[PDB]
DNA sequence: CACTCTACCGATAAGCAGAGCTACCTCTCGAT
């Protein structure tokens, strides 16, 4: 596509049935600087959903 | 001086109970 030149190799090409799986990156991405701690250990809490 | 007859510590298993069982991560759901 960049040059319009043919590819030296031919490409296996055609329809195939593909699935959209439940795993999406913006449901997983997570970062923590500081945030909440456990009352008993004062160590950071567990889980994306709790910071 | 040839006998048993019992108090020893070996060396046996011998039976047992418990101690342990990859790393990190996601989400939903129920009970207190």
């Amino acid at each position: 596509g960049h040059t319009g030149k043919k590819l030296m190799a031919q490409v296996f090409f055609g329809p195939t049935y593909y699935q959209r799986l439940r795993h999406m990156v913006d449901d997983k991405i997570h970062a923590r600087a500081r945030g909440p701690v456990q009352v008993l250990t004062r160590q950071p809490v567990e889980g994306r959903s709790r910071d």
